[PDB]
């Protein structure tokens, strides 16, 4: 077949019920994640090939960058609650991996301030139980799927994208294959 289990994707022997349709995991410490966001725009290109009625989920993980890694998972919960993902994603990535100006929770907070989120609004969110339960969801989803590596994408709690089995000569060709694979799995 053109798409084969173990080739462009793998199947979870233990499927996850009630899972988000398209579920993506990343870390701001994760070097291929940076590429996925800044150079390849994976999330965006996947969305462009997905149908009507398909919701797209993206979660941060704790297992990279220790203490700061956890702060980043909470900050991402803040971003989701405030709906400001598209304003902080790039400066967080560049702050961690490019300029290395993010070293503390306060530096994460500075990125949100500079993007125009108000201090009071950020700190209230940060400390809210809505953000607590949002952190819990992120952890639980990663737990539900045995997640030990990022970047990772899961379709309907049953299929896991496998980019290792796609051609990387041409970046654009890689992205299309990736997105087309998500579409195929989506329809499966």
């Amino acid at each position: 077949a053109q798409y084969e289990d173990g080739k462009q994707y793998t199947t979870l022997e233990k499927p996850v019920a009630g899972a988000p349709q398209v579920l993506e995991f990343f870390s701001f410490f994760c070097p291929h994640c940076y590429q996925f966001e800044e150079v390849l725009h994976i999330s965006d290109n996947v969305k462009k090939k997905l149908p009507e009625g398909v919701k797209m989920t993206k979660y941060h993980v704790n297992f990279m960058g220790g203490d700061l890694g956890k702060d980043l998972t909470q900050a991402w919960a803040v971003a989701m609650a405030l709906g400001v993902e598209d304003k902080v994603t790039v400066p967080l990535f560049e702050g961690v991996q490019k300029t290395q100006t993010i070293r503390s929770a306060s530096d994460i907070r500075d990125v949100f301030i500079n993007a125009g989120i108000k201090g009071e609004e950020y700190d209230a969110a940060w400390n809210s139980f809505v953000v607590k339960s949002l952190v819990a969801q992120q952890e639980k989803a990663a737990a539900d799927v045995q997640l030990r590596g990022v970047p990772a994408m899961f379709v309907n709690g049953k299929y896991q994208l496998n980019p290792q089995g796609m051609d990387t000569s041409n970046m654009d060709v890689f992205v299309q294959q990736y997105a087309d694979t998500v579409k195929y799995l989506s329809e499966k």
